RNA sequence: UUG
RNA sequence: UUG
């Protein structure tokens, strides 16, 4: 179907609308720029390779390159792989870029460069040099960058990539860059705000440096500035998970009261981890546009109960005061100044790490009339006592976050404590409505009154509490509109089949990782509790170690998805015991069933007949299946996806069309298949996806793989097999080289293991002409 | 060093004292009895193979055979592998055994036999026919067994191996087996006690059958009987995890009051799952020797509060009354009859599954003066309330088990609900510290010192798997002055205070594994230097805590010898560039054993080995995804004896292991990616004793890598499951493997050529390389 | 392989 | 692969 096989080890893509030819060679173990890159190439990406140098030969004929991404071909030692350390810094020979007349973006990050590469074309808008060893900026080296708009220089001098001196920037180095909009000098051992900066700046990133003081006029001309990040100068170092040096004398980052006067356009101000003890209202006298203010990780515990500066912030959307607690202090309660009530525009308020024992309704009163308040985050506060009914006054919020507290009767898991949460790399129930997140607390017992006045709730997260209780349907009575209950990581005791039946609008129920009572013999479990839940769509009961059930069927008219992974259906379906072979049969509208990780080394006859009639996607992954009667797939008349990955199957069916006329997606990766049957895919016409990767296949012949089926395949995975590239393989090699069908990893892992001559050689590159002499 | 390589695929052992030549061919994928079995073979085992028949050729030369274990060469379908189903039942041709004049033991279990094999020699003492399809016993077929003493016929007709009829035994079938001592007819669809049985019986196993009634004279002559098991006739089927049919009308197994009158020798009586509602004292009128009585899984809840029969059992050692609760009943308390006080010899009392809300001191008063009482088991009772101080009257006990209850302010996990807990297979803890109070798997969320008032005698406390989500500050355990072992695993400990546990001043072992909760949230203070206070602490387990951060930078101990730190994130604590935690273990001065496997250590930052404490001898870095390893750094570990690097991603071994560690004795490199050894790998490694190179990708081994003065010290050398290339370049290695005394497991099974073509799949032990010397 |  |  192709006249000329593509042999280039890079994905090539055409976006003809913007006349972009995109050539992506990311992570192809390349030691040279491959020959044959299309001459019309616009975007060329060579990240994560081991190309030791650039030269005029590199892009010689690539004259229409608008973007070169050449990052991480020599990552600095501590940042890169220790099993493949780069031996010598990337070498850029003169004239490597002067010919690239159309070049708009050049990425050279993580190449251990010692200096700003010169000879760059005047068309260049974006230059990126992060994670090199460039720690002295001189005006002379920047003249070439007249038209530059975006310049990334950070991570060139910090604990993970040290330069062992202070960063140096010459007076007015950036001033004649008259179009420069974004300047990032983060994570760099900088000691003062460089001046003067061009007044065209929109974004200035100076965080994680050694700037001890702000001069009044450091930001005098920056009347177009919209984002300023000064975080991590004089860091608060308590429990820092990276090496952290505080400013001497317990000093804060000193900012004169008028320092921001010119920043009339400022939208985002980040002062995280500057050891601040006070927030002078004078800072904000001439910024009324401010929308986002990060004051997390300072020492503003007292200031939170005063906070006059808030009166100057009527347009603020986001306010973060997390982790301002005083060391060794466990406050009784939360003192929020009344000044908070003047935050007319506030949608998002975050005060984790305030650290206090009792949350009481009136302490939140300053928030009562903030009409736009969508998120209230009081997590990681070690709150012991909170009458949940106080949130009757917060029905308008989208998320009330009390996660990780000690209550009893989405941000990344490392977020407030990571060094650079915006660092670049070399390469949930909120949607249901009002969410009360109580996850990771100490709730041991629940009763209906605990949820008094909270009938508006759509999602309740009780995951990771200590609830060890037989629910009989009486515990959630107020939660009349609840659509989503996360009850995972508790110790539910399904003694009563009336559990959860009061949650009459419940659509999704997670009772995963409630294995405690299931792992002790002789205890009653009612798995038919689903019959009462008339609108239940999705039920998760993963990792419960279920090996026994008092009831023999689960029943639902509504349930479409059942996750039953990590249980012991091998015990329930012990050969000879027929009692549970229709456990799922009366889930009449069930479409998706996950019974991976159930130790099902075989499937007793009757399991398939016992499946409910509308099953579409069935996972049997990770079972150690050593055999499989493919013919029994005939019972699964609506089966579209069959996941058999990570098992021990050695054969495929003689005729897949004779096993299922509906099957579209067959995942057989990570098995032990050594050969295909003679007529495997014969007449399997709307088969569309076939994963045979990570098996031990040596040969594939045309009878097993007729082209009338292969041409309909959205994707066909064959990588990591044991292909023998002898003359018997002539059809398969020819087809792989000329096919339109998508086959991932042809450049990297579709390989001959022999015969000797061809060992380790890619099938895409293989020349079998000697077979036709 | 051997003139004749051993090529037989079976382990051979000589026990010269007992004149035994033991040949074990268990699980060798054999389709025929291997040739070359020693002619002096006494014990021959061929279990788990697929030898389709036996014939006079089978044991032709093996005339001194005392034991043949030929089990599971054709296991019944539901019992066997579903990937390798046996196609046809084992065929035994005539006179296959009649020549084995010394044959004392014959096992033919799991072969789908239809009949009792004939022609057996009269020397036979033990015949085993479990898991076949023999379900009709006729006196004629038993004449050959004149001298038989032990006869196993069970598991021939039950749900996993059905015969679809009742078991049949001809009247007096066994009577003329005048030496018969043990008779097992369990799991067989038997409907009556076969009679008459020979009076020589010592053990009678009739459990899991369909016997609804015992005739009064069923055991009339069994005056030597010591063990009688009638369990599982009229079973109690509630929550049974196997198919279970009760006797109609909820009837119990009916036993006449005089049924046991002849059993004056009875030591063990098992009436488990017989749906009993009463235990008539008349049963035990002439059994005064009884030591073990299992009455679990009946309906004896009422009877436990009356239990007059206990007055007839002064010699009883074990009494099991577990799982007698009435269905749907949650009693307020445990009513134990005063009759319990007459169990003067009782060592072990088990009453799980009574099901009651409140345990109070006086309810155990019938037990107070049982002087020999060692074990009191009240687990799986859903007890909600118990003043632990009541056990101050029980300091003589060895184990007090309140496991799996709901208390708040060693048996197999499947045991009482298992079908046949003594079922044979085809192939074949802190109690030692002193008084143990097991509170594991309860609902304890908060502990305070007074909870343990009056229990200073305790040596071990098991709090595993509670809900304790508390900052221990040294005040919670104050009465436990003699505690040697605290299992605090699977809780939510909050190590805010470095004074946690410091009140346990005699503590030798502390398990705080799987307390990951507070370690999983950023910015929380964790004091790992809490160890300084524990002056006699030997062993610390803190596995699977997900530790990725620590406020303190060193742990300190003068006493700690073993630290388990597996399943944490030392990769994060030792991030390249961060030096603060590189001496985390350095001041554990007496530490000899460190497990830091499963810590995602894909590389080791420089400074880790220098930072190890000076006496470390046993170090595990297993299961880290280690992709590289500077072997030279082992030089810092001057007392290292065992290095476990299994299940990693290493591709090379050091050029000279002796130049890396002068102390290393045990080097575990199994399950890595090693493709070749260095030229002089083991040169002068005089302290090497154990070397596991199995499950790698080695193609070739040359003599320079494996000097013979090092190999001769090796207690063991593992090489199986590599990718050995059996060309003429491999002549040294093939010759050496064939002629070496060194122990190398799996030469018959998994030391194999992958090529060249001709030799693919062949064992190197069997490989003939003469063409390389023409 | 810029966490 | 007798649980
Ligand atoms: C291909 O490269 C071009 C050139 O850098 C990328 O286009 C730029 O995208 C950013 C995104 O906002 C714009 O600000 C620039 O102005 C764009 N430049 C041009 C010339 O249009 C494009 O995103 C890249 N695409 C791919 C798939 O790599
Ligand atoms: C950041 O710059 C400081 C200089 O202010 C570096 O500190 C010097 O480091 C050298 C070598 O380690 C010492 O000999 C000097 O005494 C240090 N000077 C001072 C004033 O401390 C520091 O190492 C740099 N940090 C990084 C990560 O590059
Ligand atoms: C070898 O076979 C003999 C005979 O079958 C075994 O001897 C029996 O051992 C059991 C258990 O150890 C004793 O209780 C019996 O009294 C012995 N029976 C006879 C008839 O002597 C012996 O154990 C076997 N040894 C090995 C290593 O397989
Ligand atoms: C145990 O024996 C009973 C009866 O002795 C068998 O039950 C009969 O089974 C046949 C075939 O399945 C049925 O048609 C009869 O109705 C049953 N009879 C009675 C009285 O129940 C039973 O199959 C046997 N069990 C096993 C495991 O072999
Ligand atoms: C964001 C807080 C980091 C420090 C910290 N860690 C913990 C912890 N692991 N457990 C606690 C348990 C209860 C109260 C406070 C803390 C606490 N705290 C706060 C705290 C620590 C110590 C003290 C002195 N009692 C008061 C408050
Ligand atoms: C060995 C016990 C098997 C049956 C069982 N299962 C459970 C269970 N999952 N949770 C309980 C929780 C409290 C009390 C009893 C049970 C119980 N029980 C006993 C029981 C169940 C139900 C009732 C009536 N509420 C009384 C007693
Ligand atoms: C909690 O507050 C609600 C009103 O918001 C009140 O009805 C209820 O009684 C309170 N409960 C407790 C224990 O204070
Ligand atoms: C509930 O909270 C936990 C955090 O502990 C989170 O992992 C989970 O995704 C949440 N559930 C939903 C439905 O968002
Ligand atoms: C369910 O249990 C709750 C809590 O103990 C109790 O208030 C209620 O009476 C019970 N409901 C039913 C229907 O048994
Ligand atoms: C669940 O099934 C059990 C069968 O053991 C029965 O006792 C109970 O009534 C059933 N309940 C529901 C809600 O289906
Ligand atoms: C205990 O139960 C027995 C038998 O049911 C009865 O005779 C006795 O009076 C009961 N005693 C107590 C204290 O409950
Ligand atoms: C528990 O019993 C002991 C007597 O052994 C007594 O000292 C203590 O007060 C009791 N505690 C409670 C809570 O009943
Ligand atoms: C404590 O009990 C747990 C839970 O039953 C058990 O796994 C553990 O091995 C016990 N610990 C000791 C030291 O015996
Ligand atoms: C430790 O905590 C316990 C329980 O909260 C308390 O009784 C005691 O005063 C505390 N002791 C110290 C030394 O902090
Ligand atoms: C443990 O180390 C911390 C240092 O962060 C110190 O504050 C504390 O007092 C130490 N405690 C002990 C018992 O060494
Ligand atoms: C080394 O320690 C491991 C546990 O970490 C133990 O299993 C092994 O037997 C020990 N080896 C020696 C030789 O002491
Ligand atoms: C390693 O070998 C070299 C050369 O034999 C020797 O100089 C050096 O001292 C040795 N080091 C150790 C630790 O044995």
């Amino acid at each position: 179907a192709r006249w000329f096989p593509k042999t280039l080890p890079c994905d090539v893509t055409l976006d003809v609308s913007k006349n972009h030819v995109i050539v992506d060679c990311t992570d192809k173990h390349l030691t040279e720029i491959p020959g044959g890159i299309p001459t019309n190439t616009t975007n060329l990406t060579l990240t994560i390779n081991h190309i030791p140098d650039i030269s005029p030969a590199s892009f010689h004929r690539l004259v229409h390159l608008v973007e070169i991404d050449f990052r991480c071909n020599c990552v600095p030692i501590r940042l890169g792989s220790k099993s493949n350390m780069c031996p010598r810094r990337l070498q850029i020979k003169p004239r490597s870029f002067s010919g690239l007349t159309y070049l708009k973006s050049l990425y050279l990050d993580g190449n251990q460069l010692l200096e700003i590469p010169q000879g760059l074309p005047p068309s260049l808008q974006l230059l990126s040099l992060e994670a090199n060893n460039i720690f002295s900026i001189r005006k002379e080296q920047l003249t070439e960058l007249a038209n530059i708009e975006i310049l990334y220089l950070g991570q060139n001098c910090y604990y993970r990539n040290p330069c062992y001196v202070s960063y140096s920037i010459e007076k007015d180095a950036f001033l004649n860059l008259t179009k420069l909009k974004v300047l990032s000098l983060k994570d760099n051992n900088v000691t003062t705000v460089p001046t003067v900066l061009p007044s065209t700046l929109t974004e200035l990133y100076l965080y994680n440096n050694m700037i001890a003081e702000i001069q009044e006029d450091d930001f005098n001309n920056l009347n177009q500035l919209q984002i300023l990040d000064l975080s991590g100068n004089c860091p608060r170092c308590y429990n820092a998970p990276f090496p952290c040096t505080p400013c001497k004398n317990n000093s804060p980052l000193q900012i004169p009261v008028n320092a921001f006067d010119a920043l009339t356009e400022l939208k985002v101000l980040r002062l995280h981890s500057n050891s601040l003890q006070h927030v002078p209202p004078r800072w904000f006298k001439n910024i009324n546009n401010l929308q986002e203010l990060d004051l997390s990780q300072n020492f503003l515990a007292k200031e939170i109960g005063d906070a006059k500066f808030l009166h100057f912030l009527p347009n603020l959307i986001q306010l973060d005061l997390s982790f301002n607690f005083e060391l060794q202090v466990y406050r009784a309660s939360m003192n929020l100044s009344q000044a908070f009530s003047s935050l007319k525009s506030l949608k998002i308020l975050r005060i984790r790490g305030y650290v206090f024992k009792e949350l009481k309704s009136f302490q939140l009163s300053p928030l009562h009339n903030l009409q736009n308040l969508e998120v209230l985050d009081l997590g990681t506060n070690f709150i012991k006592i909170a009458n949940l009914s106080m949130f009757k006054q917060f029905k308008r919020l989208k998320v009330i976050d009390l996660s990780v507290n000690k209550i009893s009767p989405v941000l990344e898991q490392l977020y407030y404590f990571r060094y650079d949460k915006y660092a670049r790399s070399c390469r949930s129930c909120y949607k249901y409505g009002q969410t009360l997140d109580l996850s990771k607390n100490s709730i041991f017992f629940i009763k209906s009154s605990d949820f008094q006045h909270l009938s508006f709730l759509k999602c309740l997260n009780l995951s990771g509490n200590l609830i060890s209780q037989t629910l009989n349907g009486s515990e959630f009575q107020p939660l009349a509109e609840l659509r989503y209950l996360d009850f995972s990581n508790n110790r539910l005791d399904l003694l009563h089949s009336t559990a959860f039946e009061e949650l009459r609008k419940l659509e999704v129920l997670d009772i995963s990782s409630n294995s405690h009572y299931f792992q002790s013999e002789g205890i009653t479990h009612m798995l038919n509790f689903t019959k009462n839940l008339k609108v239940l769509q999705k039920l998760m009961m993963n990792d419960n170690d279920i090996s026994s059930s008092t009831s023999r069927t689960m029943e639902s008219e509504s349930l479409r998805t059942l996750e039953f992974r990590g249980n012991h259906l091998d015990v329930l379906w012990r050969d000879g015991d027929n009692r549970y072979l229709q456990l799922f049969k009366n889930l009449l509208k069930l479409e998706e069933l996950d019974i991976s990780k159930n130790s099902l080394s075989f499937l007793p006859s009757g399991v398939f007949d016992g499946m409910p009639p509308n099953l579409k996607n069935l996972s049997l992954a990770k079972n150690g299946l050593k055999s499989f009667i493919w013919e029994k797939l005939r019972y699964l008349k609506n089966l579209e996806t069959l996941d058999l990955s990570h098992n021990q199957l050695t054969t495929v069916p003689e005729r897949l069309s004779n096993c299922s006329r509906s099957l579209k997606n067959l995942i057989l990766k990570n098995n032990q298949i050594r050969s295909l049957t003679k007529y495997f895919l014969q007449d399997a016409f709307q088969l569309r996806y076939l994963d045979l990767s990570s098996n031990k296949i040596q040969m594939i012949q045309k009878t097993s793989f007729p082209e009338n089926v292969l041409n309909n395949l959205k994707m066909l995975l064959l990588h990591h097999n044991r292909f023998l590239c002898t003359c018997d393989a002539v059809w398969f090699v020819w087809w792989v080289q000329h096919t339109e069908v998508t086959i991932p990893y042809l450049a990297t892992d579709v390989t001959c293991v022999g015969p000797g001559a061809h060992k380790g050689q890619s099938v895409i590159s293989l020349d079998l002409y000697t077979c036709e002499l």
